[PDB]
């Protein structure tokens, strides 16, 4: 260890432990300016899970966390007044949840709104 040194009966090194160092292009990253990861121009992954049959859960992929997730969701309850969440996915990661199948709603609220983008609308009904 040869690490922390000043305690009575803990050392925890876990304790200082706040993702550090998460970014510098000469240090723990690259990217090629030229060479892009693939040609997709970040589209917006819809994706419905309807449990049973009804129970519908459309969600939206890809969308910024950045975005207003209150004038978000809020405003979908205010549009076409459906039932909408904000859960974060751990296999997408931050999605929001409609109730029933909005996948004709929500992409039309991402550009209703001025959420995602024309170009990426992606809707994949389950």
């Amino acid at each position: 260890m040869r690490g922390s040194h000043h305690h009575h009966h803990h050392t925890d090194p876990m304790s200082a432990i706040q993702n550090l160092h998460s970014f510098d292009p000469f240090a723990d990253a690259s990217k090629g300016d030229d060479l892009l990861p693939a040609g997709t121009e970040d589209y917006i992954h819809i994706r419905i899970q309807q449990r049973n049959g009804r129970k519908t859960l459309t969600t939206v992929q890809g969308i910024a966390d950045d975005y207003d997730k209150k004038k978000l969701v809020k405003a979908f309850k205010k549009k076409f007044a459906c039932n909408g969440t904000v859960i974060e996915h751990p296999e997408y990661g931050e999605v929001i949840q409609l109730q029933g199948d909005q996948r004709k709603n929500i992409c039309q609220f991402l550009v209703e709104i001025g959420l995602a983008k024309d170009d990426q609308l992606k809707v994949h009904g389950f």
